[PDB]
């Protein structure tokens, strides 16, 4: 297919050092995953970058979602438009270790991926969410059964994830 340049980790998990925004713009996947919070406030990290690329359309849509449905749960998700990036955006809430949220909910977060055949995704709970990215990758591999293309922005982290993989 249209995903190019990925390293194969397992039958179904692939990884690349790339900016998820640029990779979504190039591939136009059916599903891109956002590293959301429960309020769908897309201020920083992956979420802030994805929202900026939609010219704030993602935030306007998300505010309407919250006004109608209320917050998500940690570990939960919702499917909204992908705007100019993808057909759909799967907004998934991983635990934020800096807020004291239970890291076990990371498995529940990744289970949402199994409802979609192919996804372009970041590592959940990494970056500003405070979890160890090596652990997040392990939970991903052990939980997701569908085809997941992981984009890791930081080259030094990418190299560490690949070279420590087991």
């Amino acid at each position: 297919n249209s995903f190019s340049g990925y390293l194969k980790l397992t039958d179904n998990v692939y990884i690349k050092n790339a900016d998820i925004v640029e990779e979504a713009k190039k591939v136009k996947p059916t599903v891109v995953v956002n590293a959301a919070n429960v309020y769908l406030k897309h201020g920083g990290g992956v979420a802030g970058a994805l929202n900026k690329a939609t010219n704030n359309a993602m935030q306007v849509e998300s505010d309407d979602y919250i006004a109608t449905n209320g917050p998500l749960k940690v570990g939960g998700s919702c499917v909204l438009s992908g705007h100019n990036l993808a057909k759909h955006c799967l907004h998934v809430v991983g635990p934020n270790v800096n807020k004291g949220e239970d890291i076990q909910l990371l498995k529940s977060a990744y289970e949402n991926f199994n409802q979609h055949e192919v996804l372009l995704a970041p590592l959940l709970s990494a970056g500003i969410f405070g979890a160890d990215p090596i652990h997040s990758l392990r939970v991903c591999v052990d939980t997701v059964r569908t085809n997941v293309y992981l984009a890791v922005f930081d080259k030094n982290l990418y190299d560490k994830l690949v070279s420590s993989f087991l």
